[PDB]
């Protein structure tokens, strides 16, 4: 069998900086004695050289068009990050080695937790054809899970990548790193430099982890990072990374999520195969009124447990539970509203407005509300938000001080009258301080006291001459108000670009009036 | 004593992977001293590999007035954790004879403190009748007392819930994780990062710890995971798990 | 900035690669919203026309160069001056000089008597750039002073 | 006002500025423990109803309940002169 | 916790140990005990 | 000058020199502290008032 | 005397090009270049002091970095200096205030090897992202040169 | 008498000549000099010393300064004492207090 | 190799007290191998000490 190694040296394409060392602590070991600690530390490392990938690889896949396929199969939602594999795919079929060194296939996905980002790696495997391995580094403290321990110590195996390549059995795989944001640390070792010593372009082509002491190539192995948060992320691995921030998941994409995907690999794991409906419209009304996450995790549970409660009834009494659940049956299913919807029911309130921001855990709608009552010369904003939506509503009465003419206002209505202003708790300002008009219309409605139709939405921002500044996220407060059966959205002119965005089947109802003036939003708005 | 492990190994029923690899670590452990150190941390990765259970399993009744009476006999009143519990049992009744990946999932037990959301863990394991080892996770600061230390730490354990695989000695427990909101989050020291590996329900199977570090069949533990608050559980890991919400 | 180079060359290639008759592509800036997905930020260009009542300021801050627009409107009221945003006070205290030079100048431009007293004023900050490092644009709030005024 | 409320009506719900009754949360206990103390006349928001159905049989049938939109259906009742 | 000091898991004594046999007796002011901590042990108000 | 102050303060940055600056718009009249004071000068500023 | 300049201190956001100015500056005096990453916490007390006592992989890095250039007198990029001190137990050491300084820049104990090196001619830029976390005792007397945007 | 004086403070404007200073004393008083400067220390525990069980543990900043003078009198210069982070995880003063 | 250290104790390592933990680190050092990884601490603790 030592021969057998020496055969399987140049069996297997093992390349040339390690064949001298093979050879030479091979020749050390015949003549040495086969029960020692030391030759089971050498016999354990020329078995690992022999069993780990060096040069042995799968064949990349010619075509892409049938791997596109296997990823619709496998995910919907994530059509950008889709783009980027078959990106990845279209890199490497053009290519294929035409003396290109300077490879980057280190790929990061971080998002709302539960959005998609460890089962890519059972989706982009099965997609691109490669073996996969998922490595872990959840609760990774030291640095030496990954950059493994010298062979003096008695007891050594290598290093959390290396035993990857020990079961994923070829080179050129694919890795799914589980966590980075909370890879924590202690002393005697950072493992954020063991994870610059395997995720940079100046060392994947040698590696020298610290139990296989030769060069390892981590060259064309393809790399998913997944973490929930960039905030603690180490900064050299944030920095020499591409990352994908993934926006998270909304309810015209969680229809389809759910029918597609996700319902019918529980009901095949409650038993129901064929045996249980769902509508649409009670898919529609769980994400509205019962999960309010961006991960589609009690998605997965909540419906989980209306499988499971259509499996109670089914077991209870052998009755047929292939009956359809509308929106009305569900209660019996899943009991209490956990969360409520927005109403915008169309009669004109007095002194409200239809409200759109957004949530981190999706577009959700606000009604800004206001009243106008004969007092002092002051303002109160009292909607459990900062100053960022308090220099927008100074904004906006320092406008209507100006053409009160237009408006029918009294002459001193600033000394004269206490103006308040309520917002809902949705509005986040990272990139969302929205709904600027919103407040520009409650004070418009409490002032004038003509009232405001709920038939049309608004988003926007209040600069003090009249005119409007622009809003990012513009994709989850439409469809939010494509979910409550409004129609008519206002924008800034220049957010004129977010409709390429928007696909059709839900751009074909939305009346998109493009108003760039607050003058003109206070004139299509507010009912005589 | 390495010619019983053999048929230890044989008649353990291990996955193809973990049975080559522990047939290959029995190979290196033929040849060596016995004396060595490499000898008894070898010898304790292979007993660890036996006495862990790969395809033993308690059968599970599936009589659901037998584990309502005993729900009713150990707690009243308590109507959506004892609805939630026969219809998992009527998940295991009906998916008995379909070959599917038969995950059973994470309980989430929240409200005030004194509810018995907190320890009802041992009804949970009389009504499966079922083995039971509740995993001691109040504070813990290591993350590697979940997931355990590689062998060459030189005493090295792969941690409680492997410690609880070991103790029960089936592959469907009852773990009652206890105060899993307590579990402190820092860059220094986070083991609800160690929770994210072993619940999560679509890779709980492939679980991999330090010590036997091999992929784990963790599909059929019943996990139960309790909070005396909703907050201070970090936001991947409240996310996972089924939050049954009993007040006071 | 080598990251969105990165990824329009990719998408060049992705319809390169079902395409096959790029010879020769020419990339200008119309087309390269075709590529990149949603704009991240908005350039704050000229706002080409020519006469409304408000100027264009300027700043420097290590996220960039930038065209800050300051903007007031003289709304008839208690003679108060407030400012709109977010940043340091000493705006509006280059405010209040602009105001003392307008309480200086009240006669070669056409302005009334009481203008003090006369008018409401607030100030617009739309920004966040200069925290301390340039942190003064104040005869771009002189020129919105007085053409509010 | 000088005017004194109600002594049998106990109370809940949440005011927005116009005067619209937003509904609440968790309400089994804080109806039982209105039905505990001698009051069988609640107000209630209008879309609690969906919480109030999960409340058992027997706190229903002892007391009253006032499903209520807007607060001056509050005011109408509980406004002695 | 009399459920669980009969299993009671040290991280050094690995196997559960048992405790419900001894009588634990702890000293203090109430608000800066925490929650579960103040409603589960059992407090003997002693005043001045 | 109408409004400013030639004033003199000891800093760690040596000897400086000060424009002390006051307008007094019409308005609510309260002191408002502007230009990045210390723990002490508004009670400056309220020994003025 | 001052038979050795005191040494740089690039400065500027992380993505400018100081690589592209250490080879620039490799190819002006005709100079074969070495890249020194130092990208995470880089700790000198694990991986620089070894005291030849354990296995003996890397013995310095500058060491590690004259092997690679092969010539005596090399431009070493020395990158990240911001990212030296650690919140750990032995990892903060600024051990290479001792390589750096010339009245100990012409003899030079290794950690590894015990013997003076002639670390005489051997020029050296370092590059260092903020300037609040470098260690103090470099920057009590290197140079500083602004790299802005 | 008493073998131990007090121990100098020089405080102001940073940039004095302060170090060169100490250079001075060093320069009049035919004595060697070093210069530490802390602040990037946050621990008392690396000054004042950590155990061997660590596998790096190189010592403290303040006797890696003594002894790179090797002499038993150095005119000692403790740079930036005022200086410090807010990140106070091992407190230094109390070792900064006892070597002083 | 491990002479030259005690003529360093027998020229600059004077006191007692502060001999005596280099005396049992002495009786230490011929303890273990001088080519583990636990004796470079050992040896860098009397070199940093002497
Ligand atoms: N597009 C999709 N198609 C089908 N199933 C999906 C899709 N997105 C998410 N899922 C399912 O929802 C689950 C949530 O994804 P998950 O892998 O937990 O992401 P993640 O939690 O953010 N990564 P991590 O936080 O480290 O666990 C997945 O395991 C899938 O089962
Ligand atoms: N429905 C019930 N029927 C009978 N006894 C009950 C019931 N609910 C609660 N109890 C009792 O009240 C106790 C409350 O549990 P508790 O002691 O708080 O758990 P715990 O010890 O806190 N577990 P943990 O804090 O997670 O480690 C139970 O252990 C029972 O003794
Ligand atoms: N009062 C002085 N008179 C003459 N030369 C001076 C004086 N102060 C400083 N210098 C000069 O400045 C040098 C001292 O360096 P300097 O820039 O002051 O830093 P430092 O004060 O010594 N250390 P630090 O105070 O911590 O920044 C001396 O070598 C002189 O060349």
């Amino acid at each position: 069998e030592i021969e057998e190694l020496r055969e399987r040296i140049e069996k297997k394409g093992m390349p040339e900086p390690v064949k001298e060392k093979a050879l030479k602590e091979l020749k050390r070991l015949e003549r040495m004695q086969p029960g020692s600690p030391e030759a089971t530390v050498s016999r354990t490392y020329l078995d690992w050289l022999l069993e780990v990938p060096w040069t042995e690889a799968d064949p990349e896949v010619l075509d892409i068009s049938v791997t596109k396929r296997v990823l619709d199969e496998d995910h919907y939602g994530l059509k950008e990050v889709k783009e980027r594999i078959l990106e990845y795919l279209a890199v490497r079929q053009l290519t294929q080695g035409k003396e290109v060194k300077g490879h980057a296939p280190i790929l990061c996905f971080v998002g709302p937790p539960g959005v998609g980002k460890t089962s890519l790696g059972k989706s982009i495997a099965r997609s691109m054809n490669r073996r996969f391995h998922r490595i872990s580094l959840g609760g990774v403290r030291d640095e030496a899970e990954i950059r493994g321990h010298r062979r003096t110590y008695i007891g050594a195996l290598p290093g959390k990548i290396i035993q990857g390549m020990k079961q994923v059995g070829v080179v050129n795989p694919v890795f799914l790193l589980d966590e980075i944001d909370k890879l924590s640390s202690d002393w005697r070792g950072d493992p954020a430099a063991a994870l610059l010593e395997v995720l940079d372009p100046e060392q994947n082509h040698t590696f020298t982890d610290h139990y296989l002491d030769v060069p390892y190539d981590l060259s064309k192995v393809f790399f998913i990072t997944t973490a929930n948060t960039l905030s603690t992320i180490p900064r050299p691995l944030l920095d020499r990374m591409e990352v994908i921030e993934i926006p998270g998941y909304t309810l015209h994409e969680k229809r389809a999520i759910a029918r597609y995907f996700r319902w019918p690999f529980q009901v095949k794991e409650a038993g129901l195969e064929g045996r249980l409906e769902i509508t649409d419209r009670a898919i529609e009304r769980i994400v509205q009124e019962y999960t309010r996450e961006a991960g589609v995790r009690n998605l997965d549970r909540e419906l989980s447990k209306v499988a499971r409660k259509a499996a109670k009834d089914y077991l209870e009494k052998p009755w047929e539970g292939v009956r359809v659940v509308d929106a009305e049956d569900l209660e019996a299913y899943l009991g209490v509203p956990k969360y409520r919807p927005d109403r915008a029911e169309k009669e004109p309130q007095v002194g409200a407005a239809q409200g759109l921001a957004w949530t981190p855990y999706g577009g959700t709608l606000l009604t800004i509300e206001a009243v106008a009552v004969p007092g002092t010369g002051k303002v109160n904003l009292t909607g459990n938000l900062g100053e960022v939506m308090k220099e927008s509503a100074h904004a906006a009465l320092t406008y209507l001080r100006a053409h009160r003419e237009e408006w029918g206002l009294p002459e001193g209505f600033h000394k004269d009258y206490d103006l308040h202003i309520h917002v809902p708790e949705g509005a986040t300002p990272k990139d969302g301080p929205s709904a600027g008009i919103t407040i520009a219309t409650a004070l418009a409605s409490a002032l004038t006291g003509r009232p405001v139709r709920m038939d049309i939405a608004m988003t926007g921002e209040i600069t003090l001459r009249g005119r409007v500044l622009p809003i990012g996220g513009v994709k989850e407060k439409l469809l939010a108000a494509h979910q409550a059966g409004i129609h008519r959205v206002i924008l800034p002119k220049e957010n004129a670009a977010e409709l390429k965005e928007v696909p059709e089947e839900i751009l074909k109802d939305l009346e998109i009036h493009f108003v760039e003036e607050v003058g003109e939003v206070l004139k299509l708005l507010l009912l005589p």
